[PDB]
């Protein structure tokens, strides 16, 4: 498979394969540069050292000098050409995850963590990227430094190079033979951060003291043994490598050996001996960091093959001045059967307000979901302007829709390119300073430094999740979608100067298609129909003169409120 | 300056190491041993050239091997050993520091808290209380390793040829500056970089997270165009990052190499080669190459050393936080429980309209006050004041006669339970949860009974391994209605004299709300109650009803009193 992953990735990497071969040529000469320096070790001793004054003045500085340069450009062009290239494939890959996520479906997003999609952009990537690099390098010069280290090595002690040779076998299985808890910190970290309160009045300092004190004792010791296992592995490695070359040593006693070196060769056989001890390092291991580079791009793989949602509506109406009807409806969540919606006809007219309340086990807020066709639904039907909402391509009907509450979530920007969010060019600021002005949100932004121009940006999060609600108003108002999603459910019960949010909601729900799971008494009484939910179905619904006796369950509600 | 700021940032530190400085000992001289191996297999080089390629068998054959081998034997023991002590010590001042932050953050204010969340505190704690150790650890492992072998190596040289071995020291200033100098040029932007993934996170993390609003408002085009920006900088700059190294490197190198190419030139001449062999010209110059990795790290430590400092002292502001003001020196065991407000007013800090304006309400011992208001008043805000999770402004407030601020904080909220629906679930078992934090106090039996005096056995007895049925994960098990009659069983068994009852967050909505509601009357019989009342049964045999608006308590009464003056209590009767 790791190899059929590649070269579903080759693609990617092909249009800059120019800066790899380049790349592959600089690798290759910096090795011939190291080579070539040990061979500039022999004359320098022998004759050099031959009563020779004209060596060590000439060929060793200048040639040396040379070498270095030339070892310097290739190190330089290889990096840059390497680099450019995973640079170039990096990029490539977060901007196809990045688009590929966005157009996933809501289904998709709430399986995986937020983080680990997110961990995927930034590491993933990075790493397949990085693993491939690290291998092609290691592969390409060390593959060029061993070979023309052995050449050299058999050329002037033929002898002593094929001792080492049949020796590497053993060395090669002897290196072979010796060659969570985190979570749980961070857990239990975070446990005590999350119940901070009610550690303080159980006094239940100890206990959490205690607790960490056992964890964080494991974890040390854990990470310990990680430490200790790999300090003793290359030791021994070494030892096995000495005791070749130990006995390498020895045979040069013998006068079969010794008679065809000199001073300089033996040092260059044996230097180039200890060269080499690198390069077999870095090659037994390339095959590994190969494998989890294609580990982690077989998962980047399986998002990018997950679809993404269906759009298939071919259908566009610039407006919609007209009431939403659900027709027999019945919804499913994917991964469980048992329906949050059964059987559901509700008719929200073109301009009146429909509050429906539930219970919190009953699924008011999936409906909301539904219309904005985050899910598709497993049967009946929702038309808008009579239309079934599938007709519909997505943009346009999700234009239709806004949506305001409590959990809105902010963009780090401009507070006014958050209102005009995705519309910052269209809407004039002054529309943008009315619509954050009537939503009651201005009293609280001229408090700003910056003001609108300040951002509530890199994790500054100045703002509260009362301010937020108004700048969700603002931003449904400015765009003056024809239909309304409101959200009360997110309690908000501890609210400092909710009359701002409640004038501001009067006049949003103002002659406005408003759809709203309410959890709020003055949105219920207002509304024009109520619409009661226990578990999947409408038990009943009721208007003003209604409103005052509840053929469903508003009485026991309306105790609760 | 910096100079100074890690060193008094160091020796704080050091209070924690000095416990195992044994380890630290025992590794330094493992290290300067290891450095004395290296040293020692050049000083074999010679006589390998020299006495070996005088016709000498016996030393190339009987003990050079052997004598090889002995020494990689020592240096990989010693390689071990220090490896050892040091992983051992990093553990425990890792681990020490981080007992010291997590027991710090415990007894924080609730305000701190909430303003950060608490992944930065998670995150800097475990990731930063590693890395001063790391970095910590390998600048003593450099110093103490790189330091013995450069002074055995240079000895080395200058016993054998000591002419060649001073070229190289007056070279070394110049050549030390100019490799200064370059360095400082080229390769100091690793934060280059952390600004720009940061920018990359940051894209990435809220079209992620705000992915329904993107789909609704239709954020696709502006969110893909700000990731094609900062992706294409990232990218540049992680270039940059590499093309950094990639320059200095060499450029350094060949410095080196030239001062290394001067002293090969001079050794042409007649007055330094005459005394020379070809063993010692080999040492010497084998030396010298040897020196250069050395080198590189010490230089390398300072910035090495003054990362961890930085860390360290990071950990050190959170250690320097104020922690709860807790001042009071009285400690009450079991209070009777008589709560007095008097001119009480209280802002949340960062805001500019009181919550409570001058409140003034008596809590008898043994009775219950309904606090009944329209939402947004401060009703629930008192809750949180007699907790003294905030500290009021003005005025005070008394239990049993005396200020909270005057009682420890400890013996303060040891009376007060407190009963919502929103209360944590601890991952554990049920019966460690309703005796939360006395578990070696209460009785198996006393822990049944309280579980069962809370109308809770219904949904226990349903439970797979039932009431040792292990609950948490987020609190993913349990539900609001059957959370309340947790948070009661908490109350029964402690038997807390202060109750606070929050049915605000509660949802009447309970298939069992009537068992709910039983236990609520065996709850608060006994205890002095502080209820912010949104249920009929609670409002109609409360002893005294306060409605509160604007942090103004506008009218007291009993029930059907106050319905009799049909003030503003009666118009909220009126509607619902
Ligand atoms: O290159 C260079 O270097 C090198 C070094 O070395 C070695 O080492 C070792 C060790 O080391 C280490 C350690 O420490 O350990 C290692 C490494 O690594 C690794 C690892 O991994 O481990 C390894 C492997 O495995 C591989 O694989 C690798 C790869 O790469 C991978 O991939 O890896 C490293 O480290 C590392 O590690 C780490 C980890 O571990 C973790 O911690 C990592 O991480 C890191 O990394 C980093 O990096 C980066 C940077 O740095 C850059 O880089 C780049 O690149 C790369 C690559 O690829 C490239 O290619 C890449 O990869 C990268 O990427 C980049 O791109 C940075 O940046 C980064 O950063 C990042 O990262 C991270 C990652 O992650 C991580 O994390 C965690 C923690 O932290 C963990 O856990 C994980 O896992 C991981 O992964 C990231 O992450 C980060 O970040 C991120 O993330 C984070 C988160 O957390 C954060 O931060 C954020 O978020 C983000 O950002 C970042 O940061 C990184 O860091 C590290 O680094 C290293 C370092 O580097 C350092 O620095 O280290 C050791 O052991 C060794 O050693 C020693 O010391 C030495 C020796 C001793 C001595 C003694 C001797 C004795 C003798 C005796 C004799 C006898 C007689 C008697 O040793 C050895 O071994 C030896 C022993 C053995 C024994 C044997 C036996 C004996 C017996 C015998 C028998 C007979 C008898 C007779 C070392 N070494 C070696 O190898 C060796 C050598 C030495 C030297 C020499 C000496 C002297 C002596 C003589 C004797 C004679 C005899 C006869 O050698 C040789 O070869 C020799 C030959 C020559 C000789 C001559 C003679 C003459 C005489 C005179 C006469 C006249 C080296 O190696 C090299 O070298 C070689 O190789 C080369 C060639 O070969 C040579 C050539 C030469 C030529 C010359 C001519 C001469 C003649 C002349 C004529 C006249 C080097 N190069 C050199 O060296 C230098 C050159 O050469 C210069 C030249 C100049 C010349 C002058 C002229 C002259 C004039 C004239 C005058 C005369
Ligand atoms: C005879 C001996 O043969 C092997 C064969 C395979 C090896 N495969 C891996 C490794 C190292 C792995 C690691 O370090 O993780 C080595 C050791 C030389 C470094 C190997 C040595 C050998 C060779 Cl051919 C070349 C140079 C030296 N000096 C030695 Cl002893
Ligand atoms: C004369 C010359 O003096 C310095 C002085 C300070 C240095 N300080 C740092 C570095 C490296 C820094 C780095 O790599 O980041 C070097 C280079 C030899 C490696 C230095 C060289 C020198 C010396 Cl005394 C010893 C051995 C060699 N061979 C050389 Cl040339």
């Amino acid at each position: 498979s790791t190899w059929q992953t590649f070269r579903r990735l080759w693609p990617t990497i092909a249009p800059f394969k120019a800066g790899l071969i380049v790349a592959g040529v600089a690798l290759i000469l910096n090795a011939a540069s190291d080579t070539f320096m040990l061979s500039l070790l022999k004359p320098l001793l022998d004759d050099g050292f031959g009563k020779t004054d004209r060596s060590v003045l000439v060929w060793m500085p200048l040639v040396v000098i040379g070498l270095m340069i030339l070892r310097g450009i290739t190190s330089y062009v290889s990096s840059y050409c390497i680099s450019w290239v995973s640079g170039k494939v990096v990029m490539t890959m977060r901007r196809r995850l990045f688009g590929h996520m966005m157009g996933m479906p809501v289904s998709f997003f709430d399986k995986q963590s937020t983080g680990t999609l997110l961990s995927r952009i930034t590491y993933d990537s990075e790493q397949v990227a990085s693993s491939s690099s690290g291998a092609l390098i290691t592969v390409v010069r060390e593959g060029a430094s061993i070979i023309g280290l052995f050449i050299m090595m058999f050329y002037y002690s033929w002898q002593l190079s094929i001792i080492l040779i049949v020796l590497a076998p053993i060395v090669s299985i002897a290196i072979r033979v010796v060659s969570n808890t985190m979570g749980q910190v961070t857990t239990s970290a975070e446990q005590m951060l999350k119940g901070h309160k009610e550690v303080l009045i159980f006094g239940g300092q100890e206990v959490e003291t205690k607790r960490f004190d056992k964890v964080s004792n494991r974890m040390r010791l854990q990470g310990m043994k990680m430490v200790s296992a790999s300090s003793i592995s290359d030791p021994i490695i070494q030892l096995i490598a000495s005791l070749a070359l130990a006995f390498v040593l020895y045979a040069a006693s013998f006068p079969s050996v010794m008679d065809s070196l000199t001073a300089g060769t033996i040092t260059v056989v044996f230097s180039s001996m200890i060269a080499l001890m690198r390069p077999l390092k870095s090659l037994t291991n390339v095959n590994a960091q190969f494998q989890r580079g294609m580990a982690a791009c077989q998962t980047l793989f399986t998002i990018l093959d997950s679809e993404q949602e269906k759009d298939e509506g071919k259908r566009v109406i610039e407006r919609a001045t007209g009431d939403v009807e659900f027709r027999n409806v019945t919804f499913t969540y994917p991964g469980r059967d048992v329906p949050a919606l059964r059987n559901i006809n509700l008719k929200i007219p073109a301009g009146k307000t429909v509050a429906l309340v539930g219970r919190s086990g009953s699924g008011k807020s999936t409906i909301a979901s539904l219309i904005t066709r985050f899910y598709d639904i497993d049967e009946g039907e929702i038309l808008m302007d009579g239309h079934d909402l599938r007709e519909y391509t997505l943009a346009s009907l999700r234009n239709q829709v806004a949506l305001v509450s409590q959990n809105v979530h902010l963009f780090n920007d401009t507070v006014a390119n958050n209102i005009a969010y995705a519309r910052t060019e269209q809407y004039s600021r002054e529309q943008i300073e009315e619509a954050a002005r009537m939503a009651y949100a201005m009293d609280f932004i001229n408090k700003m430094d910056n003001g609108l121009d300040t951002v509530i940006g890199e994790n500054g999060v100045l703002l509260s999740g009362g301010q937020r609600q108004r700048i969700a108003i603002a931003r449904a108002l400015l765009r003056d979608s024809p239909i309304l999603i409101l959200d009360e459910a997110t309690s908000a019960l501890d609210t400092e100067s909710e009359r701002a949010i409640q004038a501001a909601l009067d006049e949003l729900q103002k002659n406005r298609t408003s759809l709203v799971i309410a959890h709020r008494l003055s949105t219920i009484e207002k509304a024009d129909e109520i619409v009661v939910v226990e578990d999947g179905v409408i038990v009943e619904r009721g208007t003003h003169n209604d409103l005052l006796e509840h053929r469903g369950v508003y009485a026991q509600l309306h105790k609760m409120q």
